[PDB]
């Protein structure tokens, strides 16, 4: 079995605003940065394979250390940037809400519908899919005999963790709202029992802090 | 939107021997005592509405030690207990997957499925369903972030989770495993549950 972990980047100071950032390349808040500390120690025990970020500085901050505590290089991919959200980017929820009563809420029951300009959670299961499958294809030592528990690390952001675990999964996009908000520096498993589409992967874990 | 919180009994002697308990009223070890301790700090800060347990002791004295720690009473429902298991009950993995191969591991792949003289995860789901219904129409508070606890057993929590979440049947495998006293939680947004947390310890 392949085991995934999936870590959500620290705080931010927009998250600290309850704005919204998409693929806007916004900062870790002090706090943040403790939590990516306290989240490496963590992830570092279990002794990861590897490291791959997403290349926006909060998520990449926070890969940073885990790599320092592991002595892992972090290797960095757009496709597992956020959702970008297009008009509602350095817009805070308050103010979206004003303009457009309700298209919060209708956003995330609808794995479909995306902000304009930017993504919907399927857009962005279709970027970020394909990735998994490579490092599948790319890291014969996952899952391998040799230390077969020892996990591929991706950190990133809570958009795109619900998207690419309900697409892993294999979910069906209507079903994709079941999946919820990941916190700060806590992170998902999903494990991979066992062609790329034969896997069957099965969630152990959701959000743990 | 309203909270709601399902946890694992603490480890018991049949888990350290890898021997299925389904409705057999098993004892927590040692461990378990601890666990449950340990849980019980962590999830009485959230400040608990109220309790159900199941009635199987290793359920029950779980959530007591949560009760403690906040001064509820325990309710304790039926419908919280784990999976009836038939043939299995008091059998070891190994003993199962001698004179069945492969059925337990098929088992797990599909919810539908019963060991002889038990239950499928569907039945499972169908029985315990009616009792969180039950505790939206009963309970006017849902302070609206203060969460129900159901303390229950792996199977039940897998089952009634993936029921509430309207998952089709044959996407109900995508949960896996509770650790021991382990929680999962759930918010209802007919009512639209989402996941906020899977298995944390
Ligand atoms: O605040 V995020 O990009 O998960
Ligand atoms: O082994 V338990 O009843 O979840």
């Amino acid at each position: 079995a392949r085991r995934l972990v999936m870590l959500r980047h620290g705080q931010t100071d927009y998250n600290v605003g309850s704005r919204m950032q998409g693929q806007l390349d916004t900062e870790l808040s002090e706090l943040g940065r403790t939590q990516a500390v306290a989240a490496a120690e963590v992830l570092g025990k279990r002794q990861p394979l590897l490291i791959v970020s997403s290349d926006l500085r909060r998520a990449y901050d926070t890969a940073v250390k885990l790599g320092e505590r592991t002595g892992l290089v972090v290797r960095v991919d757009t496709r597992l940037r956020e959702t970008h959200l297009g008009d509602w980017q350095g817009l805070t929820h308050a103010q979206i809400d004003a303009d457009a009563p309700g298209a919060r809420l209708a956003w995330r029951e609808d794995a479909t519908w995306a902000p304009h300009g930017g993504e919907s959670r399927v857009d962005v299961a279709a970027r970020s899919r394909p990735l998994v499958a490579e490092l599948v294809a790319s890291e014969p030592e996952w899952g391998g005999a040799d230390e077969p528990d020892r996990p591929v690390v991706l950190v990133a952001h809570g958009g795109l963790i619900a998207a690419l675990s309900a697409a892993l999964l294999k979910l069906p996009v209507a079903n994709w709202p079941a999946l919820g908000g990941m916190g700060n520096a806590s992170w998902t498993q999903l494990s991979g029992h066992w062609d790329f589409e034969s896997i069957r992967w099965r969630l152990d874990v959701w959000n743990a802090s």
